[PDB]
């Protein structure tokens, strides 16, 4: 909408005050005018039709409950657009601003989030499984991310091409997590999963095997559930990535850690300039080899590590 903008300030999902811009228009909207060419944040209202209606508030305040899924989707989106900006000089997920949009309350008892094509889309969790799903900065960077690996590299979401797109979504998301600095981790949406049990995650990165997942090549999934495995098989290219970064001795094989702002320029690379629909996984290896020789250099630890990470977890 035309307007001017504005900073409301408001509550998110786990009960912090964080600030939020706005634009005035009659009504105090989501939309966030200072970013690219918006970051705009819609009600669902618990239906299935979207993107549903631009978020609009009568005070510039969003402290009521129903406003905290709104306020932490549009915040992170925001924290995500600074990472990749920042981090890797890319506007937005296409590369040329686009517009960002979320909708949130997306219908009843949802326990999921999704890139749909054009847009995010957040539930609000049963209660139990999960809690409204973008409280957790990981999860919204995550779904941004499917957006950028749509525009770019193009991974088909099945088998193995899908679970590198998996692992890229969980990879980004994690790394914004970090970016941010509050509370980071390895583990993949542990701030909305579970609000019963402490200490649990939807998946691991540092060990994929606490929650089922794949991490060695040996142990993959070729069944047809789960569009072939792809949160499942994600696992074995996140043991890699976390080995690049943080190092490791894995069935055997020592890693070199080489830190998690090396880790995210190799598979920024990989992924832009390397990567195609097709690729699997000994072709994300080849990627990430060729990645590292462009900005480290041949004889350097970086391509060094990135072989042994790949050794580890038995993709050749
Ligand atoms: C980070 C977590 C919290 C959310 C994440 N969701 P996602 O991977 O972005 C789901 N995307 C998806 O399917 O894209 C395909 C598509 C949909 C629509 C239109 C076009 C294409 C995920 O890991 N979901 C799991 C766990 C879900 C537990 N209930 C899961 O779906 O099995
Ligand atoms: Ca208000
Ligand atoms: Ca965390
Ligand atoms: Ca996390
Ligand atoms: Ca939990
Ligand atoms: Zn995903």
């Amino acid at each position: 909408i035309t307007g001017t903008s504005t900073v409301g300030v408001g509550r998110g999902v786990l009960g912090d005050q964080k600030n939020i811009n706005t634009t005035y228009s009659t009504y105090y909207y989501l939309q966030d005018n200072t970013r690219g060419n918006g970051i705009f944040t819609y009600d669902a209202k618990y239906r299935t039709t979207l993107p549903g209606s631009l978020w609009a508030d009568a005070d510039n305040q969003f402290f009521a409950s129903y406003d905290a899924p709104a306020v932490d989707a549009h915040y992170y989106a925001g924290v995500t657009y600074d990472y990749y900006k920042n981090v890797h000089n890319r506007l937005s997920y296409d590369g040329n601003n686009a517009a960002i949009r979320s909708s949130v309350h997306y219908s009843q008892g949802y326990n999921n989030a999704f890139w749909n094509g054009s847009q995010m889309v957040y539930g609000d969790g049963d209660g139990q499984t999960f809690i409204p799903l973008s409280g957790g900065i990981d999860v919204v960077a995550h779904e941004l991310t499917h957006a950028v690996t749509d525009y770019t590299a193009g991974l088909i979401y099945q088998n193995e091409s899908g679970a590198i797109n998996e692992a890229i979504s969980d990879i980004f998301g994690t790394l914004v997590e970090f970016y941010a600095n509050k509370n980071p981790d390895w583990e993949i949406g542990e701030d909305v999963y579970t609000p019963g049990i402490s200490g649990d995650s939807l998946r691991s990165m540092s060990d994929p095997a606490k929650y089922g997942d794949p991490d060695h090549y040996s142990k993959r999934y070729t069944g047809t559930q789960d569009n072939g495995g792809v949160h499942i098989n994600s696992g074995i290219i996140n043991k890699a990535a976390y080995l690049i970064s943080q190092g490791g001795t894995h069935y055997g094989v020592s890693v070199v850690g080489i830190g998690r702002d090396k880790l995210g320029k190799i598979f920024y690379r990989a992924l832009t300039q390397y990567l195609t629909p097709t690729s699997n996984f000994s072709q994300l290896r080849a990627a990430a080899v060729q990645s590292a020789t462009d900005l480290y250099g041949s004889t350097s630890q970086e391509v060094a590590s990135v072989k042994q990470a790949f050794d580890a977890v038995g993709v050749k």
